[PDB]
């Protein structure tokens, strides 16, 4: 699902201006400011976000296109390391992630991942491990983010400050609502609420993940093409059928500056196709944040946007 927000550029730049200019120096205060500001988002945007937050969509994602973003010459050089300096001045796309994110829920950091930071720069790095956001020429295969984590976030948000030079990197999204009809009843039944072994991402180095769960007529999805590891042959067969159906309903988003993609991380799996970096200071640069909501299991009470949580595997 996509919406063009170009007309709201002036209003959104004004809301971004309300926020503290050094977010990381006091992230709780920054996000509280973003929460107050999210109450004044343009009506069209507030409605679109509230609707997607409550109902999801058939395609599992909401793409906000044409949000404000700096001219390329005014952006810093694309980062070459992580984590980001705490004193880094606020970037417009980060302000959008603050506003849109707080309208949806609570930004969450994960202790063992990216030093526990909340805002992650997603850029290519030479010699990247194959299972990392730093990859470029190697396809980053389908994964439901932290599917193996008990405190897995409802949304993964990606805002784009720079696309890759040739605009070949595609963010792929496959939705359980489109894939499910393609599976037979026995396969659905086998997957539903059935715990299967799942490895974890490098940062967290098992877990048990239910590939499908919840209401049988509209289940949630937990899938990872690299980490999910069924052993029983019936389980492997069912996951292979699920994998094929997800491929068959794959949709692609070519992120460009000003785009903010909201992925329903309980109903999709996502990936990124290859691109060739130039190491010239203008390489692809996205900003990633994770949002927790009241959808069950994520929050137990007293949480604030900006909190960092520890690792506990599902099981
Ligand atoms: N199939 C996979 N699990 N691929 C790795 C996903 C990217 C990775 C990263 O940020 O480098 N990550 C996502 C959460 C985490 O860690
Ligand atoms: O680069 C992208 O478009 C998505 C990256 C991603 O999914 C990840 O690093 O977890
Ligand atoms: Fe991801």
């Amino acid at each position: 699902t996509s919406v063009d927000c170009t007309a709201y550029g002036p209003e959104l730049r004004a809301l971004a201006a309300r926020l503290p200019r050094t977010p990381r120096a006091d992230l709780y205060a920054f996000l509280d400011a973003a929460h107050t500001a999210a109450a004044s988002l343009p009506g069209a945007l507030a409605t679109a976000l509230d609707t997607f937050n409550a109902e999801g969509s058939e395609d599992g994602h909401l793409l906000l296109r044409g949000l404000p973003v700096e001219a390329d010459a005014d952006l810093p050089t694309t980062p070459s390391s992580t984590p980001a300096p705490e004193d880094r001045s606020l970037l417009t796309m980060e302000a959008m992630l603050g506003l849109v994110g707080r309208r949806l829920g609570l930004h969450t950091g994960y202790r063992e991942l990216r030093s526990g930071t909340v805002y992650h720069d997603v850029y290519p790095s030479p010699g990247a491990h194959h299972l990392s956001s730093e990859t470029s020429e190697t396809l980053l295969e389908f994964h439901t983010e932290m599917a193996y984590h008990r405190l897995q976030p409802n949304y993964v948000m990606l805002a784009c400050s720079r696309a890759d030079h040739e605009r070949t990197a595609a963010t792929l999204v496959a939705s359980v609502r489109k894939a499910l009809p393609l599976l037979d009843e026995r396969t659905r039944a086998r997957l539903l609420d059935r715990r299967m072994p799942c490895c974890v991402d490098v940062a967290f180095r098992i877990a048990q993940v239910k590939p499908l769960y919840g209401d049988a007529d509209d289940p949630f999805l937990g899938y990872d093409r690299e980490l999910l590891a069924p052993e029983d042959p019936a389980d492997k067969e069912a996951v292979a059928a699920l994998s094929k159906a997800l491929d068959e309903v794959t949709e692609a988003v070519y992120l460009e500056p000003g785009d903010l993609l909201i992925v329903d991380n309980f109903r999709t799996t996502h990936a990124r196709t290859p691109f060739s970096p130039r190491w010239d200071g203008k390489d692809r640069w996205l900003h990633r944040v994770y949002i927790r909501t009241d959808r069950n299991g994520q929050l137990s009470g007293g949480e604030r946007a900006g909190d960092v949580v520890a690792f506990t595997p599902r099981g």
